[PDB]
């Protein structure tokens, strides 16, 4: 259903390394990470200046203490002009991909010719909340609310952590502790393999952290999590969400993480005016939702909807990015859609790379473009579930 | 601009009363206020069921402790289906209007036929933050950050409150304390006049609060009755001691509230034979230096008029959001818009400013002004911290 | 065995009004209340200058955010000389009486001739704690600890509120909810009758809160709250459904301070002071922590034996009412008839500023002795953790 | 003097290692440290059982979050009977010594024959405070108060940290940065020499910390090893930038630790045929202007000596607590006490200053100094914030 509308081209993309929780990038705020990703993306487009960017959509979930309009801070921090229109987007884990859809639509309705879209998250710098200080609590202990748990990882209706709802997925779709563990080992191995072959080198923009008080500078170059794989330890670890007989574990779940990613989108007209070389074309997209506790399999709706919107058959896709909120999320959506694992997350997924929730929808699209390049594919599809019951998906053609 | 693209119709709108800070609505969360507006807006459309809504865009600025995806909680709380696509939008004070823009665009690209959009804010329930508990602070007094100040009212680059940058507006454009106060008095008078004549009755959906106390219905905006002109002219300034021109009476307050609009495509309007209230003619976002956000509407409003193919003179009524009295004064001066065409039922200085909601709140009020004043063409413009503004042009049908 | 040691004389006493939680006195800090009672107590001794006070012992339980040495701030706030030796004492609810014992001992060992002792508590201004901020806590909800609950009202071992162990007392010694309610009503009425008769007027030093208009606080805030039928119908407070302990038949949370002025035999003679009373003896005792409620049944006999005074020769007792059941159980255990217990009401009706109550009941006891024309009094007060303190006095 | 009061004997003492701030003992609470010291001190008395202890006085300054009656928790944690009378004492840094004085007095008035006294502090586990949650604060950032700073280290009248009032001491009595620095190096050298010679082995009760982690034993004080004379003389001042003379290396640190003594009457000493370690000869408290607390020992020490019937020249060893290097220098100047008789095994600048315990810690160390150096008469003095000091004189038997 998109072919009757103006075309939207990706002319570049970039991402930070993904840092572990309280880890390599924990000194940087979410706008600093997003600015880094936006600046790096634009630096790759010869013939396009940062001052050409008219509008920004940037995902961010746990915005507490980030300050006014995280997307605007990202844009100005990146060196974009003060004239740039900036909107922050929250569709929990789908934020980064919905931001890109919104950027594409803004080109399609004629209101921009150059848009930067993506997402950022600093889970390390998510604060705690004191909820009752204005009116007071006269007597009794109080709770300091962990903002990650409250605004990122707990389903609002059932007050269940995403991890507990992944257990519901395992039960609904018949995936044992062992199948999830072997999936996680495989995705770590793919991430380590791509890392070692240099296959993330182009998409990653290393971060230089200036030393303080004479201390040496630090360059963060690679994702922090992939090296953590220890197969023997992973198979023996205790469950994370259901004691004893739980199947979901910290090793086979996505971690908490810091990172950002950005894509640069241009209209057909701007591509011709500036004689730009496009990397990919956006073919279509789809959002879908169902029962909140079944958010884990919402991609099974979004992906067919995105393929239909793009006019592409599922069998024509050369590579899928199915975001690994949990290992069981990938396994269940592959099962429901009949997609073989050999076509899914070819450079590993968020279980091994990390899951900065506001950035991951854009992070996986950046990685998808690198997969299509390295594996000489043409058609890709990215899908990512989000807490609350939804998912977003997008189809790209590598040019 | 927009005339080459599919039409988008507003088939209804609704808003909560605007409650004062820690006031009439402080017991309700932002999604409870949002659900209330959404539900009330859909109840007005004869022939459209809540299950027909496909997608929601809802503004919300200070989202700390609201929980996962405020917009999704608004939608589910309103009785929408679990299949509904929900996104929360933050463009600070322009959030509720940008949400409506994104909703219109989603109809225009063919991805939805029925969209609900608007915004909500519970400033009363914004928490305080403890920023460094994960890594620890070994020794020394720490600080608890007020979420309203940090994420709502402080410009990130300068670390200045909006009211301090409103003083910049008064100096840049030469508006005295007296000019700002008399503006504020006039907009309170217009709000009180509209209240007494029942002109907000249609747009407001009253809220029923279960009582240890009797049961309370909140039917009115809480702020308009506070006008005391003698006290207003005598009060000390709020942001610069001694020489300041900006005061709490001539500034917008902190407030709680939500507002929603229902958007449909041309095909859906015809399939269901729905009666549209208005048509969206065009919109425009603009931005400039962050500390000059006060006059970004002087950019966004011409841009939206150009997108709509409408001349500024053909507009029958404007809503220029009153972040501060000086904001309305400065944009009227720069654009050459007479005050006789501006905020005809009062603005946010008198009505309240729940920041994530106000962009949609002013559009709901504009539709009422157009009907009451027998206007056809309306334009709403709202500035936002960080240097931005958003504006929207509508035609009353 | 005090008859062979130096005699200790009470030449005066004074207390603040006792304010309700977050109530009449909640704008004052604990040292501000303490300073008020100290200065007022000294104002009644003609011929004793505040600069004559050599040493201070002052009780205080929830000292968090009060600042360095609450007792020293009380002394300096009251106008005492910077040469004054100042120690803060925490024996939970017994702090104000143990402080008086320690002051009397410092007279007896010859290290001072003029001592001020007593207690203060501002439960209103007790803070909340954030315990793991130094090392940090990486992921998960944390707790803000109510300092009243943590440092004042919870037994350290069993980790249970005092009210829950008051339920133990009701069970162990067999006192129904009805009996506890009937005792609460009797002590409220006595407090109201002493109040209406002006019998608290001399011991209370009214507090002036400057504004816009000034506010004078003259009376205890709690006694008036009595509502017999509402009291008899309220749900329990520590065990839902079957509980016998309620907020109306328990002590409240309160703010207040109290002070007494002690001198030696020699100083009394030197400046020709008129003593109000003489300390005859004291006793501290302790037993099982959850049984703290009947620890005064050990400390009251110990104090009487130390004073060389029989239990039946006592004209009035102050048995502190941590809960109504505490007074009933100690009356039952010691064979004390209620007719000579808390004749102007007790903490259930007057309030329980925990660091001050040990001195508050002694000041009230001295007033009961004058009004009822008695000579011998004994004050006993239990404290969380399992202990109790008691003191025997003779009205001169 | 105390010649007219009954005799009070010390039959044993013991202390924990002194751990650094957030250091080797940071996992232990104040009552766990106190109970450890009490239990070890009683273990040294052959013929006295723990069930024989009748009353405890225990110092503790920053008692926030420690729970009801820290002294009672120390006593029960040590295995004392539930019949033990327990009182917690706060005279700031003098707490541990005022506690011993009160325990002696309770023996002297006949109310006990066996008393345990001392003090404890876990500065590592002092919390932060939220001061106005009960009443609320409607709008604006709030402050968390560090309990160490508020309840341990700030003069209440002037709101000055102790280290700032230490500079006053340096200016009042004319001690330069260099003199304070050379003093600190000397006391670190003395602490290290005592350590290596095992002179602390008797007084210290090592602490066993369980780990599937391997178990760790803390046997030494953590601070003495930190001496770096080069860094010390070049470090920047800690309380007055630029011109200041007081530094972190020449000040006492923040620390954890506890210490205890066991006291008996003459009758109980005879009944049980106990060999006493020492006899308490006298004591004295004194106080002056709060900001001049650094020199309050110069009143308390002569007062204690007069109470004990001992001339100053008769004393074989003094413990003058090193709240700061300048504090020991000033008191040696005022009293004419040569340094050759002061803190012979080092002081709190090198050993640590767990403030609620230091008053008892220096008496434990003093008894070791008297034995090691063939002395008979010793005097400990310790100042406290607020203007006070406490001092006590003992005879080694
Ligand atoms: C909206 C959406 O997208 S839905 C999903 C959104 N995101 C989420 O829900 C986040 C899910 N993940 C989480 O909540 C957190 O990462 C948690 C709770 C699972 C982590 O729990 P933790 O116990 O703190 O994880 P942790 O990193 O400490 O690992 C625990 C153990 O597993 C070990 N381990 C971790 N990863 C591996 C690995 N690949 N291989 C072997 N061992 C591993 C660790 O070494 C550790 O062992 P140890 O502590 O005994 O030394
Ligand atoms: C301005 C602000 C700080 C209010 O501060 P405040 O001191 O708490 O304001 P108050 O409501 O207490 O009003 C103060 C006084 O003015 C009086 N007052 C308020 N409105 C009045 C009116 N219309 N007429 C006469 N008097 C009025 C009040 O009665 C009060 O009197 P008092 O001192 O005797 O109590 C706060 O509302 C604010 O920050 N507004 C800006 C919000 C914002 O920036 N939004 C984003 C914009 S881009
Ligand atoms: C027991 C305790 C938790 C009370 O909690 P609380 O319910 O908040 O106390 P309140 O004053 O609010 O009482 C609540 C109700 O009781 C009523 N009430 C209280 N005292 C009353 C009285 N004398 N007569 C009639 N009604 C009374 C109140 O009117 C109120 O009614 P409401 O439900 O309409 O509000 C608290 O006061 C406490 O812990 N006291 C013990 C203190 C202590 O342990 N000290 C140390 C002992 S060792
Ligand atoms: C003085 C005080 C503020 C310490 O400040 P601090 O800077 O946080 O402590 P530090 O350990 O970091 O010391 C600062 C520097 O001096 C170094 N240092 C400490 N002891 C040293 C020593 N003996 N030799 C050489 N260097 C030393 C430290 O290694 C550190 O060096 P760095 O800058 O390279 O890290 C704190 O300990 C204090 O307030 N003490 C007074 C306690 C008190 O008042 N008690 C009551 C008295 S009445
Ligand atoms: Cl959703
Ligand atoms: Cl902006
Ligand atoms: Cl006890
Ligand atoms: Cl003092
Ligand atoms: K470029
Ligand atoms: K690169
Ligand atoms: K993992
Ligand atoms: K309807
Ligand atoms: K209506
Ligand atoms: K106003
Ligand atoms: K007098
Ligand atoms: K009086
Ligand atoms: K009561
Ligand atoms: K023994
Ligand atoms: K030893
Ligand atoms: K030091």
């Amino acid at each position: 259903g998109m072919s009757s509308l103006p075309a939207v081209y990706i002319v570049s993309s970039a991402r930070t390394p993904v840092g572990s929780f309280l880890g390599s990038l924990s000194s940087l705020t979410a706008p600093q990470l997003g600015a880094h990703a936006i600046k790096a993306a634009l630096a790759k487009v010869d013939g396009l200046k940062p001052s050409d960017v008219q509008e920004v959509f940037f995902g961010n979930v746990i915005s507490a203490n980030v300050g006014q309009n995280p997307a605007r801070q990202c844009a100005l921090g990146a060196g974009l002009e003060e004239s740039t229109i900036c909107t922050t987007v929250n569709k929990v884990c789908a934020s980064g991909l919905k931001a890109i859809i919104l950027g594409a639509q803004t080109i399609m309705t004629g209101n921009a010719d150059v848009v930067v879209a993506g997402g950022t998250e600093s889970m390390s710098n998510a604060p705690h909340y004191l909820p009752n200080l204005r009116t007071g609590a006269k007597y009794g202990h109080q709770s300091l609310v962990d903002g990650i748990m409250k605004d990122g990882l707990t389903d609002a209706g059932k007050q269940e952590l995403m991890g507990l709802q992944a257990e519901e997925c395992a039960q609904d779709h018949g995936f044992s502790r062992e199948q999830q563990d072997e999936y996680a080992i495989r995705t770590y191995e793919k991430a380590q393999a791509a890392q070692k072959a240099g296959l993330f080198d182009e998409e990653i923009a290393p971060i230089q952290l200036p030393g303080f008080r004479g201390k040496p500078d630090v360059t963060v170059t690679q994702d922090e999590e992939p090296k953590n794989l220890n197969p023997e330890k992973l198979r023996a670890i205790k469950p994370a969400f259901i004691p004893g007989s739980g199947t979901v574990t910290a090793p086979n779940s996505s971690p908490l993480n810091d990172g950002a990613a950005a894509v640069v989108l241009v209209s057909e007209a701007k591509l011709k005016e500036l004689n730009l070389k496009p990397v990919a074309k956006i073919l279509g997209w789809g959002d879908a939702a169902q029962q909140p506790s079944k958010f884990t399999t919402a991609p099974a709706l979004a992906i067919p909807k995105a393929l239909k919107h793009a006019g592409v058959g599922q069998d024509a896709i050369d590579a899928f990015e199915i975001n690994e909120a949990f290992s069981v999320v990938a396994l269940a959506n592959m099962k429901l859609l009949g997609i073989p694992e050999e076509k899914v997350n070819l450079h590993g997924g968020a279980v091994a790379i990390g899951h900065p929730i506001g950035a991951s929808g854009a992070r996986i699209l950046t990685t998808l473009l690198g997969v299509l390049k390295a594996k000489k594919g043409k058609l890709g599809c990215a899908g990512i579930c989000n807490g609350g019951g939804g998912a977003s998906a997008l189809v790209v053609e590598l040019l």
